[PDB]
């Protein structure tokens, strides 16, 4: 198991534009296209991301291509953020993947706002951090996925993904 296999489980794979759990146009392995309600706006975003006129459908190879860029962008966002980089640097590789997972789902700024959870992770107070992380809109709106990510933070193992 690794961050790619982890997010592939959490995000799925769909080759046509669909609406994500928030109602936002998405494609591939959780590639958010736009929060705009305009399907043409989402299709324009898709064409720009792929470099061709797609009419809202991509191939599996294209989906995996976007996914690799998106995982990279999540890591890049963490390492440039003054709030997230210290926590990331302090973590083992499995818990690092859990933080990347959260940034992939909610964005750099969103995760960087989890000030008290981040402190608890930095302190390596894993059970306490797990309790705090669940006190969130994130957990309430996607509880099964959040439970898996939180278990990964709590234990430092892949138990929730096997
Ligand atoms: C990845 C791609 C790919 O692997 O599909 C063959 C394309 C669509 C060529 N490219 O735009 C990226 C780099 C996104
Ligand atoms: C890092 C980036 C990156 O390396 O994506 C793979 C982008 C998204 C260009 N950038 O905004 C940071 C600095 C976060």
């Amino acid at each position: 198991m690794n961050i790619f296999e982890m997010l592939r489980i959490d995000e799925g794979l769909r080759l046509k534009i669909y609406k994500d759990t928030e109602g936002y146009y998405t494609i591939g392995i959780g590639h958010l296209l736009t929060k705009s309600p305009s399907l043409n706006a989402a299709k324009s975003e898709l064409d720009k991301a792929i470099g061709r006129n797609t009419n809202g459908v991509i191939t599996k190879d294209e989906a995996e291509c976007l996914f690799n860029q998106d995982v990279d962008a999540a890591v890049c966002g963490i390492l440039r953020n003054a709030k997230l980089k210290p926590v990331y640097d302090s973590l083992d590789a499995v818990r690092r993947a859990a933080l990347i997972n959260m940034v992939f789902q909610m964005g750099e700024t969103g995760v960087a706002g989890f000030t008290n959870s981040l402190r608890m992770l930095q302190q390596k107070r894993w059970d306490e951090a797990a309790v705090n992380l669940a006190k969130s809109r994130w957990y309430n709106q996607t509880p099964n996925r959040a439970k898996r990510v939180i278990t990964t933070f709590r234990t430092g193992t892949w138990d929730a993904y096997k």
